[PDB]
């Protein structure tokens, strides 16, 4: 007979199904399998906090009736547009901005029921989940992106779903996306929320990004330390030209003031301090310091001792400020590795 | 028997209830208890002056009729589709660009029904929430948040909601948000919507958002600092070099203008002036002052007293410039730190 | 009996009450009085050329028939469900962008139908409004916006709505907008749209908006005549100094290119002359005029009498400038000053 | 009779009319009056290719059957909200990115039935066009908007429609269009599109946009000429000068740099060639040939004929290069006036 | 008789019609034809990583039933509301970010029944389809564009659809797009989704994109090359103008950074390394060495063997920097030639 027609004596009115009731009523709970698979990841946005992603959810649960047991067909296709007739657990996603499904020719939606029992559910959703990111350590931060799944308005001794022993989360390849790299670990958890109500059922993963240091690397790290660099040329330069020092001095300040300012508009909008903005200070402070002392010896040697002190001042510090940078170079980098791998 | 067809028989059209009819007509006002949770607050917009949060809208009220007492079970749970047969008090946000619902899976809607007669109704929601908010002074300043919920149509004789007595709002921990921190008073009153129909019930609870100064220390009012320091060189340079003294101080000039000119894209894109704007004045004035004394004592010394009046005229403003640059700071400072003492 | 059954009964199919006829067919003009309250206003975006408000539309208008005089109660509020029931005036806006009702938890519309036959019927809505506005005065400009409520297909034999006596638009108290202050004269007129097909009803409320000059007052003009101050030193600087006084006026030069160059990206995107960029090339002109009379001096004293010739040229200047600088200075305020008071 | 029972009976079930059926099947073609009204005009963005307009498209066709002659009244207004009963032509747009209806109140939908027989159609909508446009010469462009309403469908022996005799598109007055300026020739033309299944009905309807020099001409093009006029100033200064002919020639070639650098950000971002590049590039030229001579110069004169040889360069380069920067400017606007002319 | 009911025949409840099972049920594999028609094709955005389309959809079949034989006319239209009761395809695009079908003034939906059974289904869709690209050559790079449609829980034996013949892609002319151009190649290929369930159909359309050098060549690039050129000048400058020289280049190390500072707002933002950044971090390497040179000869100097050293290092220096970076230029340019030829 017509298939559909023979879904329809199982559902229907005759037979006492009501989608409101859940399977195994006043008894053990329903379990529910889990299986996502990630077609799109990206639009990370660090203002609202939020990022896109197109996932396949696939729910598998078993329902001891609904099983028709005489049929040669060994599974049935239901229409997605009559799909209010098949009691659905209601799965919903804790940290979300908004999300809907798709229409781009028919429903992206998916029910086949076996022989046995067994109800497999597909649905394509493109969602704006919502994760807590912070930027201590703006060119090297490892952010997490937690994407949880939870029941609402059921508790555990009802409903229970947990993830797919194999294979639960897979994710397309060359994904491309622009500052971070997804890692591969996505490491799986459970939540359980506990309320005043009871116990609720959540499973939860998490994903790792590492952001990449190209531009960082090439662009605001090499040209500050280029301009230091440039700006202790001054010592090498003789102590009478108190023109092409002054000039010089000044200049590299303007280099670096300029630099800094331009860089701030590509750089993140946010309030607290990072480490690109610690650099960006230090270079400023050693641009600083180093006009400094040029205006500190020049008064040394207007007022022959005075003429030996200046030049022994000048060589001092010629020996002086590349070994501090260096120090300072050296604390700052090993500091951030360590930040780093304890994050990870 | 079937639970849901006892909500049938108990809400259905052989029983007389009305929907459009609010419980104890022509009677005592019904009292609704309202509990919100909010799972994530951010996006907040100094241009269009709004922010964006997610809540868990919770409220409670009790039904003279609609108790069953004669049921196994102690609850009833309402299919969310067929919300329209309960009486739904029309609770509305006085201050909302837009809101809407949410459709992950299912209906994030959940309505339950107790023996005696109580109903748990809960419902998730995404709002854009329009608060006014002022920015006399920028780095420091103090927004409030203002969550009004208000009845539209029913007056104080009819419909009164109050907020829960214990545990009224809660916020999911870890928000980061990018600017702001959100403080932990979140205090609640009372509204009475005076019109000229009648007296209207609202209740209110406001948010204290306290900006992070990280960046904004680190970057403009640091380096600035340091450029009004690095202008008054000068001063210490000999009187005898004008190229040296000429290029120093118009450069120091160039360099705070285009500090000033970069920092303005990063800054908020309004129209009344702010505190840093009173900052980047105030340190072109000193720029400019330092330039203008280099140009009234050059003048002085070429038309032995004038190189006296001259040398005078340098140590003075040399010890002069530094002492009103502190008095400043000090008064600018300790303003700021009184008006927003003030507002908190 | 039951308040709602009664609604029923007068707009039952028993009863002869068509929606899709007008009250008084064949007759009188229906006349529709309309009361308007602002929520919000704000978002006004001068590149697309509109503004976003969210407002209490609150039309009353009599309606002959649907007057019960037999019942207890002194008015009935119908369901906002069933709104398609009673016949209600096609009031839309001209310059409408786009508009949408809201949803927040239930319909945001109440209409009550009084005992003789009043109806009042109220609804929020945030509108896109769309008004011409210009910038030939950018700084000091006072935009209008015009918001206009016309009849779609109906005639003024037909349907003539116009505004209350007493209270016909308010607007709720803290605006707090970012650039514009809104003024409270809130002036109300009359349009009448003379078509091909007949003169349809209108009316018109406008709102004057006035730009607040703290940030443009204190950036910008503030630096630039300063800047054109530090320019002038170079006459009071000796005419040896050939590249002090170079420098100086390049590097003046310079130092108003960037502060222009950096203004413009925080200046409104359009394409025909404003007030600042007036003010702007005037700057501009002046350095460089000043840069023009070094080289046209220096010429002169390499070629005793050019030397006194120089010196003249160079006292000349040196009171020109400034004074000329007024007098452009007194020209430029005046007449926007006159331009904008004819504007208001 | 009540009005609307009457076009019940009209279009009823009772009465053979099929709104799948064209009027006058199997026969001559339907004739389909065609009459645009352009409330608002905006939104031209480069980048998407797009621009927004709000029209009142207005359709008349006349229809056979549906001539009632027997009723007092001369026309009948049907109700929007059954506005399936009648056959509409399916009029859509070949170059529309997204369009949508108005539902500010009620359905900005009015169709009017005359005696005879005339279908009078008036619909509001927000259309978002797209045109392909170009930026060759971008200061001086003439950019056409291209409207085009085209058949779905329906061959020539079907439907066919054209524009009205007379007013067929008109323009509500005051557009203030941020950049172009709307242009009033507004010519029609049509289009018939020959596929393979047959030729399709089209009419057309282009506007012509003028870009506005104001801002164009004062910002980028007047600075850009003083600065190479500044340039030219270190010919006059004397060869001895050596600090300040360098300095100044340098600090020049800085100065346009940071205006080029500055105005790109302003300017729209595209990758061809534009007018505006030429013309910063051309004066990069100018700059760099200047301090080229320069270094071309001192080398020649430090080797009493070589001292006279230098001064012979200075000479000839100092009436030189203003006389070729004016032949490249008549020949810059002249090819580009003649360009501009062509495409007008 | 009327050509709708006829349709009703044929696919009414009477004749075993059931829109829920495929055309040659448990039997070979049914065919689908597909054409697509490009109208818009643009707004490629490099973050989010998608581009918008707008296509014509047009899928072919044959269905064995559904074949009159007994009427006049060659082909029926059915009607786009009713487009239910025929079985369509489950057709979806497997890089969909978001889409959605228009509603201008009736539904862009086209479906005819010709004789023998062959059905044509026309569909007007704007897609986002997201494509993955890369930008590790940024100003010389060719992104592929991959459109990929594929079926929905159809196998292999139940459901096949190929590319038609001849015409298959189509693109309407004078796309006009911003910075990359459209190809004509079109490749078509094949994809067979293997997976647990089954093989699923599925074929894939590229189109090559060429980004336009044209504001890259004239910006950046040719600015700065003239800079480093302008920075060599410093060599043939004599070595006792330590003013001069220290100045000059200085301040061309502040150049450079400006015009790289300016320019990487408008650049992408993206975090790998790029090719322009190598150019711009190559450029500052030659403005660095070339200062560090001059405080390298001047300090020899100063300490007549001497004296001969410096200039023979000037010289060689002054022959040597053109030509190692004649050497860089050469190397670059061939090496991005080969690996875009090697990319296409
Ligand atoms: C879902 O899985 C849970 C896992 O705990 C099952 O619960 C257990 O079932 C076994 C088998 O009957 C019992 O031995 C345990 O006592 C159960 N534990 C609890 C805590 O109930 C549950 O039976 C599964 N659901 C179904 C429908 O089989
Ligand atoms: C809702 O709470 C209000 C609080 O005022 C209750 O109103 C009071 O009820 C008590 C108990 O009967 C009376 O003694 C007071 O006279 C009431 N005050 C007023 C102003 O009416 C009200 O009864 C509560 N609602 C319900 C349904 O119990
Ligand atoms: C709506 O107001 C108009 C105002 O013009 C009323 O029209 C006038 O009604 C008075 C009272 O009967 C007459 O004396 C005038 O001749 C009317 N003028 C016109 C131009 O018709 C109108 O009656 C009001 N509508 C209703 C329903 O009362
Ligand atoms: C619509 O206009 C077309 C214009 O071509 C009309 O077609 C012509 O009608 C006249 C009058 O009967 C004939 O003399 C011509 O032979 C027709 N030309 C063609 C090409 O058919 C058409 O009749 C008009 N439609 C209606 C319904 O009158
Ligand atoms: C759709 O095309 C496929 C192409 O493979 C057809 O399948 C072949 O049909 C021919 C003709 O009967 C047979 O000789 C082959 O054995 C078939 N191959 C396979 C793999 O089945 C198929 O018949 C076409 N569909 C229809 C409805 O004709
Ligand atoms: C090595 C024995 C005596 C050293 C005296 C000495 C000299 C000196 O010039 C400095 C010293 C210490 O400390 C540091 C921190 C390096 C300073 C950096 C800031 C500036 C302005 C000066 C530096
Ligand atoms: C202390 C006894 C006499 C002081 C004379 C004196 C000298 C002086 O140079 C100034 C004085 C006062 O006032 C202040 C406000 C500090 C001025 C700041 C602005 C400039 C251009 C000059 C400063
Ligand atoms: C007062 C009696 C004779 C004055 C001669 C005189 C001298 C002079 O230097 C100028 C004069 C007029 O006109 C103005 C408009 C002020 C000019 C501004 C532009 C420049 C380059 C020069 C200015
Ligand atoms: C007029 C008789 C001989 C002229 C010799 C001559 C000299 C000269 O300096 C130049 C000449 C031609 O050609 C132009 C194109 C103007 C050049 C522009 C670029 C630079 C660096 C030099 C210019
Ligand atoms: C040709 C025979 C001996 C050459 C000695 C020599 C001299 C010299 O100045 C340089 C040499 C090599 O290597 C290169 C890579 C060109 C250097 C570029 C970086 C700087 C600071 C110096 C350059």
């Amino acid at each position: 007979m017509p298939p559909s027609e023979f879904l329809d004596k199982l559902m229907g009115k005759v037979s006492g199904y009501d989608a409101r009731i859940r399977p195994n009523f006043k008894g053990p709970p329903v379990n529910v399998t889990c299986n996502i698979f990630i077609n799109s990841f990206g639009s990370i946005a660090e203002t609202t906090m939020d990022y896109r992603v197109n996932i396949f959810l696939r729910q598998q649960w078993n329902d001891p009736r609904l099983a028709y047991s005489e049929y040669p067909d060994d599974s049935l296709d239901l229409d997605p547009s009559m799909l209010d007739s098949i009691w659905k657990p209601d799965l919903f996603f804790a940290n979300e901005k908004g999300a809907n499904f798709h229409e781009v020719t028919t429903d992206n939606k998916l029910l086949r029921i076996s022989k046995n029992g067994n109800v497999l559910y597909s649905i394509r959703i493109t969602l704006v989940l919502a994760c807590p990111m912070d930027l201590k350590n703006f060119p090297m931060d490892v952010q997490t992106c937690i994407m949880q799944l939870e029941s609402f308005g059921y508790t555990m001794n009802d409903l229970i779903f947990e993830w797919d022993e194999k294979g639960a989360v897979q994710v397309a390849d060359g994904l491309t996306l622009p500052q971070f790299i997804l890692k591969e670990e996505k490491d799986l958890r459970y939540c359980t929320k506990h309320y005043n109500t009871g116990k609720f059922t959540c499973i939860e993963a998490r994903f790792h990004l590492e952001r990449q240091m190209g531009y960082y690397l090439i662009q605001m790290y090499i040209p500050s330390l280029l301009i230091v660099i440039l700006s202790w040329v001054s010592f090498w330069i003789n102590m009478d030209a108190a023109p092409a020092r002054v000039g010089l001095g000044i200049t590299t300040v303007l280099t670096m003031t300029t630099q800094s300012s331009g860089s701030r508009a590509s750089l993140p909008k946010v309030s607290y301090v990072k480490a690109i903005d610690i650099w960006m200070a230090v270079c400023l402070l050693f641009v600083f310091s180093a006009l400094l002392e040029y205006a500190a010896v020049n008064f040394i040697a207007r007022q022959k001792l005075f003429i030996s002190r200046a030049k022994r001042i000048d060589t001092v510090s010629r020996v002086a400020f590349p070994l501090v940078f260096l120090i300072f170079n050296i604390f700052y980098w090993i500091t951030y590795k360590i930040i780093r791998s304890e994050d990870i």
